[PDB]
DNA sequence: CTCTCCCT
């Protein structure tokens, strides 16, 4: 036991705390209390009645409406100008199933179309069952419900659905996506939205009965989403056999769908794509002829390989697969070579080149841009180059998807972003690295890693599809198939990747209490280490009790669209009064950062970010004061030069805004604010003081925590609280100062690459972490009284601070157990904000003078 | 001295 700096507090501030505290104890209506005892109460089938009366609107339907509809589609089919599609639609591989499609529907509760790019699925079998139903005069009794895993999808889609029917968005077609949609007409109607979306809307009709049709679509990616939508249609299906299931899947792995749900119709739809030709590194070395110059294992893998191809290829191309060099992305003047290569030979057409990450998406840009070889000087000029990056702004312009000018060739270096999420229309040549970066939970060291690994089957097979899309084009792969043939099927499932706690939060308004019990009905189980992982976790921060019930507190953040140690964060806010910064910190940990990367401005951005940082040593309100200004330059019209000169995207910005907006009115309604208006001054009286926004940072993030010990750009010896060494990531403000005020950090997210990294951070003082900490305890270890968190660190505490402290930690929860009880905004003179003023008064102590 | 990427 090391003891840290002394925490004890004057005389005359302890008085007045003191003073403080016995005025909020002299103290002596609720419909979120009797809402929460009636959830504890009710067994599984008594919740699945009630759910049933209160979603109860599908039981009507509107015979004028049916047959008024029923009336001009008939009629409006025989125009030409809805009918052009109708041959149009014809020509699109899904319509020619549509009736056994219809059919298979009715006699199946859940079926399953596979099908390729371009088969028609997403865009035709919601209408097939709609203009069904419509024609049988059921039009009102029809409500289909299409989800999509990202949110461009389910707007593009929309918007093309209903340009197939000549209307606008929101008659018969709508989206809903998280803050923004354009919704649908009730009845007889078609919406996609994001699986979020849907999964949310689970919490008020947690047995579907707002809709007739569910249709999934994109399962075969695995996200945590669709897996568990499938899980929990196994809980939903029984008691609603009138509910329609549809589930949609790409021609990856399609079965295991299939046998999840008993073994239900399969209806495989053929594709509409241009060949695409595959070569591998044998091909590729056979034609560019390049030569490698400047375990194994690799030597195991490749021999059995170059002996059974060794009549097909010249011996020289096989020795070449002997070097570890040859596969990947190691060598990126090769990836160089094959770019001219193509340039050279070949008909028209862009090169889209798939490498892992930003460090050597940069490297193959400066090669072509600033070229090293007379090959390279040659082809400077003829070549547009895009470099393609979530944290570079080339998918925010429209440049890198228009076709180039004249005499250029266009060529895209981008990460795996370009296999689905974004999507380049003339492309003709894919160079496939075959490696990408993903992230890894290693359970026993609770580390998280970021590492670069080889692709699977399914990555390839959908980078092929991307040349295939206005012509027929050919698909470069950097790896021999002898590598091809040690890749895994799919990735790993990312709900074996994930932090399981707002899953579990979220079951239990579900009203599914064992997360065990239902985590394991799952396609895939995940480690049930990870379970009680996710149980620990919310025990701690007290969503659950100690016999695992959903806490009051527990029923707010399950109802809060962010993760639970966030949610009690934003919380918090309310109760102190700084609404704005910290709904700003955590949008951001909740989203993206609005700050690009752009290729060679780092050291650039690096001193935005510090000067945004206004030297508050925090990665959180350096989000905070980028939005003020941000706001500020729309006020001052200023807004494009404002991201410009900082780098910023203000389409990031927006969203980050409509995301504070939300949460300030779910916290309004939920009736723990005075006002909707997230700025509003009665909600931000604290909003400047500083060491009050690191208190409430720090209760959020909590218990990450981090202590530096060092003196020098500065160099960093540094530890987490379980001892593990770390540094802040390159990327946080913090990295490399010297002269904190306080040697203690919080931090939302540590992983590992070249280091243990913190990627963002806040300093804070000890006196915030003890009050809204744990594991707290005054005692005396040499003959030192001390005043320890988290029985972690331990700080020189006279016996009168740490009495005090501690009584002030008492009435704190027992202040936050009847907030969350009978939520109401704290009275600006009332006894609670008594205890409130306590607080600031500790805390301002550790203002910076 | 560094940054796979969806989503309520």
């Amino acid at each position: 036991i090391r003891l840290g700096c002394n925490v004890s507090a004057p005389s005359g501030v302890l008085e007045r705390v003191k003073e403080l505290m016995e005025d909020y104890s002299r103290a002596p209506d609720a419909k979120f209390q009797q809402q929460f005892r009636h959830l504890l109460s009710v067994n599984f089938e008594e919740f699945v009645a009630e759910t049933k009366e209160r979603n109860a609107d599908l039981d009507w339907v509107n015979p004028k409406l049916d047959e008024r509809l029923q009336l001009e589609l008939g009629q409006r089919q025989l125009e030409e100008n809805a009918k052009k599609r109708l041959e149009a639609r014809k020509k699109l591989p899904t319509m020619k199933y549509a009736d056994d499609i219809i059919q298979a529907v009715r006699e199946n509760q859940v079926i399953l179309i596979v099908g390729s790019t371009g088969c028609g699925k997403t865009t035709q079998v919601p209408q097939i069952l709609l203009d069904d139903a419509i024609s049988r005069g059921c039009a009102s009794s029809c409500r289909i419900i299409c989800t999509q895993p990202r949110r461009i999808s389910a707007i593009a889609i929309a918007e093309w659905v209903s340009y197939e029917r000549c209307e606008s968005l929101g008659n018969s077609v709508g989206y809903q996506i998280r803050l923004e949609s354009r919704k649908a007409r009730e009845r007889a109607s078609i919406t996609y939205c994001t699986t979020g979306v849907l999964l949310q809307q689970l919490q008020s009709d947690p047995l579907m009965h707002n809709l007739s049709v569910l249709i999934l679509d994109e399962i075969h990616e695995r996200s945590v989403e669709t897996d568990l939508l499938m899980g929990l249609l196994k809980v939903i299906l029984p008691h609603r056999p009138d509910l329609k299931v549809i589930l949609m899947s790409a021609t990856v792995r399609e079965q295991d769908f299939c046998d999840y749900f008993n073994n239900c119709p399969m209806f495989r739809i053929e594709g509409v794509m241009f060949p695409v030709k595959m070569l591998y590194l044998e091909d590729v070395l056979s034609k560019t002829n390049y030569e490698f110059q400047k375990r194994m294992k690799h030597e195991a893998m490749i021999e059995p390989y170059l002996r059974r191809i060794r009549n097909s290829y010249d011996s020289r191309v096989l020795d070449k697969l002997r070097l570890p060099e040859s596969e990947g992305c190691e060598d990126i003047d090769f990836i160089a070579d094959l770019v001219y290569y193509i340039c050279e030979n070949e008909p028209e057409g862009a090169i889209l080149v798939f490498l892992p990450g930003y460090d050597k998406i940069s490297q193959l840009y400066n090669i072509l841009d600033k070229p090293k070889t007379s090959k390279g000087q040659r082809w400077r000029d003829h070549m547009a180059v895009f470099p393609l990056h979530s944290l570079m702004q080339s998918g925010e312009q429209q440049a890198v998807f228009r076709r180039p000018p004249a005499g250029q060739r266009k060529v895209i270096i981008s990460t795996i972003i370009a296999e689905t999420s974004v999507t380049i229309d003339d492309v003709v040549y894919v160079i496939n690295s075959g490696r990408t970066k993903a992230t890894n939970y290693d359970i026993e060291t609770n580390i998280q890693s970021l590492d670069e690994v080889w692709v699977t089957k399914a990555n390839t097979q959908q980078r092929r599809g991307r040349a295939g899309r206005v012509r027929p084009g050919i698909c470069y792969n950097l790896f021999s198939r002898a590598r091809e043939d040690r890749m895994d099927d799919i990735p790993t499932p990312e709900i074996l990747r994930s932090k399981l706690e707002s899953i579990i939060l979220s079951l239990k308004l579900l009203h599914i209490d064992d997360p065990y019990r239902f985590l394991q009905t799952l396609i895939n189980a995940p480690n049930p280490e990870a379970i009680k992982m996710g149980v620990e976790l919310l025990k701690r921060i007290e969503a659950l009790d100690q016999t695992g019930t959903l806490t009051p507190l527990g029923m707010h953040l399950a109802k809060l669209p962010i993760d639970p140690q966030m949610g009690k964060m934003i919380l918090m806010s309310a109760l102190f009064c700084c609404l704005d910064p910290i709904t700003s910190a955590a949008a951001a940990l909740s989203f993206k950062s609005p700050f690009y990367s752009p290729l060679g401005k780092e050291s650039r951005v690096d001193e935005i970010k510090r000067r945004m940082a206004r030297n508050m040593r925090s990665d959180h309100l350096m989000v905070h004061n980028t939005i003020i200004a941000y706001r500020d330059s729309r006020y001052s019209h200023a807004e494009r030069d404002f991201c410009y000169k900082n780098f910023l995207s203000s389409m990031t910005l927006q969203q980050l805004e409509r995301m504070k907006n939300q949460f300030s009115e779910l916290l309004y309604n939920y009736k723990f604010l005075a006002s909707s208006n997230c700025k509003d001054a009665a909600s931000n009286k604290n909003s400047e003081k500083i060491p009050l926004l690191r208190a409430i940072i720090g209760a959020g993030l909590y218990p990450n925590m981090a202590h530096l010990r060092k003196s020098r750009r500065a160099i960093h010896t540094m530890a987490t609280d379980d001892g593990r060494r770390v540094n802040f990531h390159p990327s946080s403000v913090n990295s490399g100062e010297s002269g904190f005020d306080s040697a203690y950090f919080v931090y939302f997210q540590r992983q590992k690459s070249t280091d243990l990294f913190l990627l963002d951070s806040t300093m804070v003082f000890p006196m915030a972490l003890i009050i809204f900490g744990d594991g707290v305890e005054a005692g005396v270890t040499q003959n030192t009284p001390y005043l320890c968190v988290a029985k972690t660190y331990y700080f020189k505490c006279n016996r009168e601070t740490a009495d005090v402290v501690i009584q002030l930690r008492s009435n704190l929860e027992k202040l936050l157990l009847k907030k969350a009880l009978y939520p109401a905004p704290i009275e600006e003179n009332g006894y609670e904000k008594q205890l409130i003023k306590a607080i600031e008064l500790l805390l301002s102590l550790d203002e910076r003078l």
